[PDB]
């Protein structure tokens, strides 16, 4: 016998919160102009999922790039809308997306200047009253793509259904997409419940071959098991805190997790849920969209938070947030020291949100809210630049941005049907 270490959850502590820094010009995204384009006057959009294969690679089929979005109509004449001087109110309509949230689609042959393609799922055919995020998986050269997603209301559930990418010269279309299959819901002892609490995550599903070993993987957003207010911020979730910072506060009611399933076969049917890969009680409630970079022969694993959900006595920017490990099941380290990768300017706290970073080292992000004088800002519903940023070690720096959505493809794959 050689004995390994066991596999254990990377807590990311208060002391390692309390080296954010908010003010690290190497960490901090490139400001969003206040006159920003939007790429539709009929729908918002926000989070933004690339076509990719099951690597990680992000594809083009037939030289044409795709995306799928969460999806959410503009709806300017609707009377709950118009304020005291009936005049559209735009932030009513922004803040109401989740509830109506449905997955699209998009395309283009330069990785920008998207072409709308319309819903992925035709009506009727979502089980749930919303669609919320996932990642299309591109399977083989037929065009078959498995669209893993959550499916919200009734509860909340990790789901994948199977259609089809059909190219012509002129653009490209979503077929087949009939057949939604249920893979797994929080269960209770690993992962937080609603009946646990009201406020539970359980989304976010990131599917993934590891390059180590070869088997499919997933990793999800959720929170740590137990009834809501039941935690305890321990020695091990303080962590090694300064003198006068030992008061936790109220941050047990912050759970947050990285929870990570594995499937017992090839085709991403049957799925096993593992305890979590990293937990944050008493530091995030919210540790959204998890996943991957593969590079150096580490795991770069990123994770996109809020301000508004620290613990007490915590702060940082919107933003990404990430570790590496040499070994899939870690341990894991915090990068940059804090775990901040990319956080929103303060003057913009809320310019972008929901963030993925690309194997290629390009980091998408959609514009929620920007700043336009003392009292007034802009909503994006729209997609920010894209910002490169550099892996080095459990260091990142910001590079160089790029135009506005710009999602270039790693691979292109040839589909005929
Ligand atoms: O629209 C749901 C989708 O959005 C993400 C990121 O944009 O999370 C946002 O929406 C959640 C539901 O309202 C909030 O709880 C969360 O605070 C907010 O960031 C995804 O994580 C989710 O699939």
């Amino acid at each position: 016998i050689q004995p390994y270490k066991p596999t254990k959850a990377t807590i990311w502590s208060r002391a390692d919160a309390l080296k954010v820094n908010e003010y690290d010009p190497t960490t901090t995204q490139p400001l969003v102009s206040g006159d920003f384009p939007v790429m539709s006057d009929e729908v918002f959009i926000w989070n933004t999922m690339p076509l990719r294969d099951i690597d990680g690679n992000i594809a083009s089929v037939n030289g044409w790039s795709v995306i799928f979005t969460l999806t959410a109509d503009r709806n300017p004449t609707a009377p709950e809308y118009q304020d005291e001087q009936g005049n559209y109110d735009i932030t009513l309509d922004w803040n109401d997306r989740h509830g109506r949230a449905k997955m699209y689609f998009w395309y283009s042959r330069t990785g920008k200047d998207w072409i709308i393609g319309g819903r992925v799922m035709a009506e009727g055919v979502s089980p749930t009253a919303r669609e919320w995020a996932g990642t299309p998986v591109l399977l083989n050269e037929r065009g078959e793509i498995d669209l893993y997603y959550t499916a919200v209301t009734p509860g909340a559930t990790v789901v994948k259904v199977r259609g089809r990418v059909v190219t012509t010269e002129n653009g490209v279309e979503m077929v087949g997409f009939k057949k939604v299959k249920s893979l797994f819901e929080a269960d209770g002892k690993m992962y937080q419940t609603e009946s646990q609490n009201p406020y539970w995550a359980f989304r976010d599903p990131c599917p993934f071959r590891d390059p180590k070993s070869g088997k499919l993987y997933m990793l999800f957003e959720g929170n740590v098991a137990g009834e809501r207010g039941s935690h305890v911020v321990g020695p091990d979730e303080l962590g090694d805190v300064p003198p006068g910072y030992e008061d936790a506060g109220n941050s047990h009611f912050q759970t947050g997790c990285i929870g990570i399933a594995v499937c017992r076969d090839e085709d991403g049917d049957d799925w096993e849920l593992l305890p979590p890969l990293i937990t944050a009680v008493g530091v995030n409630d919210q540790t959204e969209r998890p996943h991957f970079v593969f590079q150096d022969g580490k795991y770069y694993l990123f994770t996109i938070s809020h301000k508004f959900t620290y613990g007490d006595g915590l702060t940082g920017p919107d933003g990404v947030y990430g570790f590496v490990s040499e070994n899939l099941f870690g341990p894991y380290v915090p990068l940059n020291g804090s775990g901040l990768v990319l956080g929103n300017p303060p003057s913009q706290p809320y310019q972008t949100y929901s963030h993925y970073v690309m194997p290629n080292g390009l980091v998408t992000s959609f514009i929620d809210s920007v700043p336009t004088g003392e009292d007034s800002y802009r909503i994006g519903g729209t997609e920010a630049p894209t910002v490169l940023i550099k892996l080095k070690g459990a260091q990142t720096f910001v590079l160089e941005e790029f135009d506005y959505g710009y999602i270039p493809p790693m691979i292109d794959v040839k589909v005929e049907h």
